[PDB]
């Protein structure tokens, strides 16, 4: 399961050096831009929070939400942002999907109970999480590294907006390229 | 077995899609693992060809995947291409095959379908590194043409992140070639 990734990180993520932190946000910026092609999304933000953490937001289709356990959880312990959710101590998940905005939490990787909230029209996902700092070498993330990911997807996804806000310093890049 | 099945069950869960951005998941995902060997395995160079069958070829000299017995009873070579992120290659490759140079020996493994084949010991070797190759699925794939230009802005992207490593591309449907490098 999870506890395979955080016994052997280098086999998920090359290291727990800043190149293995990085493929964390790699991985959740993947996700987000994914819903360009795949789901109709027209802006992913990315925010490098002050406390270490990372928020990424979409306007894509939103994690499936119908179970007797929730499509969330399963995509949270199984698929390619369960390694984030591994090397995490903790992770938020916000879905807007079938009229309802979803909550999930994951401590140390262990789901909460999936909370149905207010109605919305609004379509999409936000991750947040932290990763642990008892795992990797270093937990700052890189703006320039992470600006250059952010370039190449918006120039791979003519039309998709996508926003890079540093909360640690303000610093913020919009990236853009018409179809 | 089962995981991979789940792969193949529901791809676009992995890999996002199964256009030419899900295609493009798959030589990601195995430059990305090449790359990684610079800052954890002394890998001074990487090759990709993008082969004129329409399979990929990435060639690192970093550690080499282990080979010993993983504590599951196979090759961990085994477990790597059936359990991490190249599993996901795996799944949807018709076939792959995996050199590796590593413990004084090269050695040879092949997955048909994702079913291991039986790890071959070949020669004595003081060098080390691996080279995977792979073919897409066209039964999962709406297009299996990879975009050089694509491939070439990651490649640039690795590069500049990985100061003295050399990243080659060779095209040989059409003999395009690129070196990246930028100096420590
Ligand atoms: C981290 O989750 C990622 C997503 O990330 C974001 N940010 O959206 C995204 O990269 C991708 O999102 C998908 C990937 C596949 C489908 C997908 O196949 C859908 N189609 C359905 O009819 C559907 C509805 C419910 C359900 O449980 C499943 C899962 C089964 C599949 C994929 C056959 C599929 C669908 O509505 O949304 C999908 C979405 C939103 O894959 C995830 C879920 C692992
Ligand atoms: C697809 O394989 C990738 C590798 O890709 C390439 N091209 O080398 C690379 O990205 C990374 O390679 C690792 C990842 C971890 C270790 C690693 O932890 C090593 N340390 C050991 O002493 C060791 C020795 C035996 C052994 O079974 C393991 C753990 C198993 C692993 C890493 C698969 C570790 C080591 O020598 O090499 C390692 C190597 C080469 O992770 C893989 C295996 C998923
Ligand atoms: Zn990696
Ligand atoms: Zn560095
Ligand atoms: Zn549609
Ligand atoms: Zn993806
Ligand atoms: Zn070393
Ligand atoms: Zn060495």
């Amino acid at each position: 399961g999870l506890e395979a990734v955080r016994k052997r990180p280098g086999m998920y993520i090359g290291s727990t050096g800043e190149r293995g932190l990085h493929h964390l946000i790699w991985e959740v910026v993947d996700n987000a831009v994914d819903e360009a092609m795949a789901g109709h999304a027209t802006k992913v933000r990315v925010r490098l929070l002050a406390d270490g953490g990372v928020e990424v937001s979409d306007d894509g289709r939103g994690i499936p939400v119908e179970m007797g356990v929730p499509t969330v959880d399963v995509v949270m312990t199984q698929v390619g942002v369960s390694v984030v959710n591994a090397l995490s101590t903790r992770m938020e998940v916000e879905i807007c999907r079938d009229g309802y905005q979803w909550f999930q939490t994951y401590d140390k990787s262990v789901p909460g109970t999936l909370k149905q909230g207010e109605k919305t029209r609004k379509t999409g996902t936000v991750v947040r999480f932290w990763p642990d700092p008892d795992v990797f070498e270093t937990t700052t993330f890189d703006f320039e590294t992470v600006a250059r990911r952010l370039q190449e997807q918006a120039f791979l996804n003519k039309g998709l907006t996508i926003e890079l806000i540093d909360e640690r310093d303000g610093k913020h890049r919009t990236f853009y390229y018409p179809g």
